[PDB]
């Protein structure tokens, strides 16, 4: 061994790249293969561990981004931008970037990062996931990995082993798997890592603690503004079958059989799936992506609720929390009445045009019960509440109300959770005050951005990063967020009867319990009894 | 013409008897018969009207109260019996009570009392009925009728004329018939006849509002704490015989016909009938009624519904309201946990004991959207949140609702709505204090109880009655509660639009609008499409 960039793994070596950090510099490995390119006819198979290399691997610079759909709604806006890949996309994806202390540490603890955006998109290369402020500043390895999203990594045709399904949640156990064997050499300690995500992510994270096949490979969990039971989140084989058909028959492809379908959609160029991926939805709706994770009886051996019922999952313990406003972003982007220049006050018809949209799965009866639930009729007209009001039923309803009902499963076999709701909106905001406090923006403070003056945030919230770096980091290694002996205001922990959990943001710490019970009980316990009867 | 208690009507001549009445006098016709005694094979049947006498009628004392159920839930208390029979129960007992000023006015307003108890009880010579305080105060002829109650009033087969139904509101209308032809006789006026009633008289009021056979006998209209659409005030003609017959199977009557089973009950005596009245409800309840009004297509014309749609009603002005906690009573008399001498603090299970009690009709799904609506799930162990949420759970569903409902659509019609909420404790009460408003306690106000020291009211209680007594009493001789050209705040009309009304207590007068919205929505809109779809 000869320099401190230089890493000999199981896997070949490998040349990382020193890194300025805060006055100060750390090392970077990036683009490390974890699995062979699942290119040509590996499109839509398992992943296949990265055969050993010879040589020198160089992981100096970021690898290539997956194939994805991209947002442009607002072109040249940052706020938007800030998400899209920032590398060239190619199917040749499959790459983790770590992020190493230096001096190199012998055996410290680790933490694997695995991002968002709903199953068809996201990037591990994004400025808002540069680990070198986290690794820096809290001394810790970080890891980020990658995954097929889209068609790509979900398309689901049961029964088949060409395209079985979730193999892009294969791809995050292979790098995790990858993590396990070699995060030794790098001074990590794999019988210390943390994963942790936000959204598909955060919803990740639960579905490896659910899956027999990935529990060994990980000892904490953290799960941001996702969980694995969230009504976008998975599909039944069914309606995976019956959508990769209906992509199928977008390409006008042969659909006498599976053989005939895979073979024809992998002779499509990447762009021409991602063009008509979101024809297949079944509803006219918000919050809700074509290709996503199904409930198949290998992965996931039963119905995630059964899973929850029985107590067949990882126990250990978990810090997860949502920010105030999570359905924001996805009333901009498709509901009526919604736009980015506008106070965006919403009109009785627009608000229940946006139910409709919101509960795509709802009869008439099941729309009324929510639209009684969140108007206030002794104002019925008030835009401004129908906005909120209609806001909250999408985050209630598609995050927060799913997240409590696994918090609440999860603690009567768990060894500890932590529950956190983020409400504080950054100053240096580029979307519109309507938005609030919105779905993502708890990222960047847990990636540390504030610490960096140049990005213009006070100084309460470089604090207020600091103290989330450190809950987390804190958390990550010892499996509590608080630290041992000290002065700082504890925050509980989540319990079955007591129920607790604290606010984070500038303000000084604060407690509370049932974070939003009357509307959880209704979208967890009501809502789908009538449903079901109706 | 001689003398002031002596009065020649059409039927024959009747000697009444002066009464003192704060420091002064007037004159009472006390027990004027108006038709013949409902009694042997005339039980069950429509009334008939009374064969006019020779002589002169005795008309000094009360006369006999219909047979019907006696409370003995409290023997003792006056809370309770205030309310029952104070004179000897008889099937002979349709006659009518007058106070007429002093001296005898020629033309002037007249004001009709129907009294209230679900149907199966009542009378009109209770002491917080007695008119003399009003005809005086107010300088009005002041009528209070009486009417069969119980299977007496109600037992219905249709089809049969032996026993059609509704008998008993025949019998109010027979009274209003006679004050029509005769209460000019005495000074009254009778194109400004005002009909007034609490509970099942209240809804007997907009009973006569909807049957066309009842709307030219009376000007305006004033009903408390009751409207005919209430869930408890009719039946089917179905239940109505189903329950008839049952009752039948309870004093092992021959079943065969109409006919054998008519002649049997009217075998029986009184008592017979009372003893097994309440054996016949079909679901185990609280403000559910055996004997009711039936929507029979005679007296009703079509559904109450398609009435209350249609506009086919009298169009005149209507001044009603309802009390603060209308369901406290029927839950002290019928629901787990709740006792007169405790604070009657409600467990959970209580709680769900009581919703069952207070929606009969229905399903589970609509059990589980009532407790869903009623709980603080931030605190659903609060025994007295639990109790005061049963309560307004029983007066929403049964009395303050279904009069929004008729409120609403009768405003969209009528020439004047004039809406209260009654929610003054009495500082004499009797009951304890978590029965709060109780059902039927603003009576006493509205006959100027307080306005008698030895009754022991506060000063700003005489006072109040007063207002009340004013507003009654001139909205029965104009159409509008308010003083032409008063300095005194006004009580604004009730608008299909604004929707104002106000409260009524010792306060000063305060204006509100939309009277429990959200709940009404509830039980009137949700509610019901719910039980229709499930
Ligand atoms: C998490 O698990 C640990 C170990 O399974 C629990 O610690 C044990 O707690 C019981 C009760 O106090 C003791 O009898 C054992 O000796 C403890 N073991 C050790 C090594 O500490 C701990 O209580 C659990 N924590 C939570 C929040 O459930
Ligand atoms: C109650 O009815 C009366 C009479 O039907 C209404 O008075 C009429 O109002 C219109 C509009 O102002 C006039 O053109 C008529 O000349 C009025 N008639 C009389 C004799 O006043 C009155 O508006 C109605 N009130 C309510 C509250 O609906
Ligand atoms: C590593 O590869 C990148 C690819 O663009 C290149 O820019 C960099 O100079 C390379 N460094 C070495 C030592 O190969
Ligand atoms: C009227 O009848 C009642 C019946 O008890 C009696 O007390 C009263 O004296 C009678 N008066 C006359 C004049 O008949
Ligand atoms: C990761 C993000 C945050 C918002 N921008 C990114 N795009 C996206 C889409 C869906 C989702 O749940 C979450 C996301
Ligand atoms: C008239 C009263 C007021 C409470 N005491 C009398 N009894 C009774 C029963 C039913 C009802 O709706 C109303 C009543
Ligand atoms: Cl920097
Ligand atoms: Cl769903
Ligand atoms: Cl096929
Ligand atoms: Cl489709
Ligand atoms: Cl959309
Ligand atoms: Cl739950
Ligand atoms: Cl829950
Ligand atoms: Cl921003
Ligand atoms: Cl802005
Ligand atoms: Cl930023
Ligand atoms: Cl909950
Ligand atoms: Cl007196
Ligand atoms: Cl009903
Ligand atoms: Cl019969
Ligand atoms: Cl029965
Ligand atoms: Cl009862
Ligand atoms: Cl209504
Ligand atoms: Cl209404
Ligand atoms: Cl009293
Ligand atoms: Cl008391
Ligand atoms: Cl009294
Ligand atoms: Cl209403």
């Amino acid at each position: 061994d000869h320099s401190e960039l230089l890493v000999n793994t199981k896997s070949g070596k490998v040349m990382g790249t020193r890194v300025p950090v805060l006055s100060s510099h750390i090392s970077a490995f990036l683009g490390i293969p974890f699995a062979e390119p699942p290119v040509g006819n590996m499109r839509f198979r398992r992943p296949e561990p990265k055969k050993p290399w010879s040589g020198v691997w160089n992981a100096s610079t970021y690898p290539n981004n997956c194939q994805q759909y991209v947002d442009e709604q607002f072109p040249g806006f940052s706020g938007s931008e800030m998400w899209n890949p920032n590398r060239e996309m190619s199917e040749d994806c499959l790459y983790l970037n770590i992020w190493v202390p230096s001096p190199r540490p012998k055996s410290t603890t680790v933490m694997v990062w695995i991002y968002g955006g709903g199953f068809y998109s996201g990037s591990s290369t994004l400025d808002v996931y540069n680990g070198k402020y986290l690794a820096y500043t809290e001394e810790v390895v970080l890891v980020s990995l990658s995954y097929r999203v889209g068609a790509f990594g979900f398309l689901a045709l049961h029964g088949s082993q060409e395209a079985p399904g979730n193999v892009g949640l294969l791809d995050q156990r292979m790098a995790l798997q990858w993590v396990h064997d070699n995060i030794q050499f790098f001074g990590g300690d794999p019988k210390t890592v943390t994963i942790f995500g936000e959204s598909a992510g955060g919803a990740s994270v639960g579905m490896h603690i659910l899956s027999p096949g990935s529990r060994d490979l990980f000892r904490r969990a953290i799960l941001q503004s996702g969980s694995p039971n969230c009504p976008w989140a998975s599909v039944s084989v069914a309606e995976g079958r019956r959508r990769a058909v209906e992509l199928g028959r977008n390409l006008n492809c042969n659909l006498n059989s599976d053989e005939e379908l895979i073979h024809c959609l992998r002779e499509k160029k990447p762009q021409e799936l991602i063009d008509v991926e979101w024809n297949v939805l079944p509803f006219d709706s918000i919050f809700r992506f074509s290709f996503v994770p199904v409930i198949d009886g290998e992965f996931f051996p039963t119905s995630l609720e059964s899973m929850l019922n029985s107590g067949n999952f990882k126990k250990t313990q978990i810090l997860l929390g949502v920010n105030k406003d999570e359905g924001s972003f996805f009333l901009l982007y498709g509901a009526p009445g919604f736009s980015k220049d506008s106070e965006s006050k919403i009109s009785r018809e627009d608000f229940m045009s946006g139910v409709k949209l919101s509960v795509p799965h709802a009869n008439d009866l099941g729309l009324d019960a929510v639209t009684l639930q969140y108007t206030d009729w002794m104002d019925d007209n008030n835009g401004i509440k129908n906005r909120d009001g209609l806001d909250d039923i999408v985050g209630d309803h598609n995050v927060i109300c799913p997240l409590m009902h696994f918090v609440n499963k999860y603690t009567k076999f768990g060894n500890g959770t932590y529950l956190y709701f983020f409400n504080h909106r950054a100053s240096n905001l580029v979307w519109p005050e309507w938005m609030g406090v919105i779905h993502g923006y708890e990222i960047e403070f847990v990636f540390g951005l504030p610490l960096v003056k140049e990005l213009n945030y006070t100084a309460e919230e470089e604090a207020l990063s600091r103290r989330i770096m450190h809950y987390w980091a804190t958390f990550a290694k010892t499996g509590n967020p608080n630290e041992p002996h000290s002065q700082e205001s504890k925050w509980p922990l989540f319990t079955t009867k007591e129920q607790k959990f604290i606010d984070l943001n500038t303000e000084p710490m604060k407690v509370h319990q049932r974070l939003r019970v009357q509307m959880c009980v209704f979208w967890n316990q009501f809502l789908p009894k009538l449903l079901n009867a109706t």
